């Protein structure tokens, strides 16, 4: 019924994340904090190419992270972008856990 | 505790929309049809460029399409990707509706 609805209806990419209605939703349900990485899965995935053993591996690039950090209100963020390099865990050559932002 | 969960907590330019996670938000209510453009807003915003009155106007050019189809139980989807043209009501330079996918 207009463009904004329409956007939010129809299209799934913006690298600005709005917290406020990703973090209500189930899979994060209103959490203090999540890293979102905007990036393809096969960069990432990347990371942790030729790694078996459950290993922490800082990357050794920067990707676009926003961050939704939770206010004194609850289920309501303030979104942080910024570049940074970031660590996960690695198992079976793929990422199955965010450690952190800049270190492990 | 996995790549897919990664995916899904983490990465956020991805064509496999969390179908699961965002088909229960307010704006799509369990429903069991919905389709969403693999695309930043402004190449989808431009189908509508120079176009004023309500029109149903099919892409001339194809774009990544993630169908959300519910499965045999409520609220729970498989994802169909395709690329294709899709069919949008334009009205004062934005599309407005979702028409469909391949025609008018």
């Amino acid at each position: 019924q207009d463009w904004l609805t329409f956007q939010k209806k129809h299209i799934t990419n913006t690298r600005d994340v709005d917290c406020d209605n990703i973090m209500s939703t189930n899979l994060f349900h209103c959490k203090d904090k999540n890293t979102f990485i905007y990036s393809r899965p096969e960069p990432v995935k990347a990371i942790c190419k030729g790694i078996i053993a459950s290993k922490n591996v800082l990357t050794t690039s920067e990707f676009y992270l926003s961050d939704c950090n939770v206010t004194s209100r609850p289920c309501k963020y303030k979104l942080k972008k910024s570049t940074n390099k970031f660590c996960v865990t690695c198992e079976n050559q793929a990422p199955v856990h965010f450690v952190g932002v800049g270190s492990c």
